[PDB]
């Protein structure tokens, strides 16, 4: 499923990512937009041998398991394809893991490159929360 700006901000803020751990909603949304373009299908494989999974693009060698990646960790215990569901739910789970991981939202390449130090307020402007 592609989501739309507001209707992802809308079911984040739901599943109670607005402020998780000091992160305000515009973060996660600027990180979804570059991360998977707000696409739950999104998938990308890394030099590696990993893969990342969709609207988060969580990462198969430590969060969840996709079968192929050799040494993974599972952290979250979840397939990969669970990830890719139209329902965020387990992709926000396992964020909220990642994020409490010491590092924050620095884990998203995306986010760090493309949204931190940004007005991310604006990723929710004009939405009705």
């Amino acid at each position: 499923k592609v989501f739309g700006r507001c209707e992802l901000a809308a079911a984040m803020k739901r599943h109670g990512l607005d402020n998780y751990r000091g992160y305000s909603l515009g973060n996660w949304v600027c990180a979804a937009k570059f991360e998977s373009n707000f696409n739950t299908q999104a998938t990308n494989r890394n030099t590696d041998g990993s893969t990342d999974y969709g609207i988060l693009q969580i990462n198969s060698r430590w969060w969840c398991n996709d079968g192929r990646t050799p040494g993974s960790r599972n952290l979250c215990n979840i397939p990969c394809s669970a990830l890719l569901s139209s329902d965020i739910t387990a992709s926000v789970n396992c964020a909220k893991k990642i994020v409490s991981d010491g590092n924050g939202m620095n884990a998203w390449v995306a986010w760090r490159n493309r949204c931190k130090g940004t007005d991310v307020q604006a990723w929710i402007r004009g939405c009705r929360l």
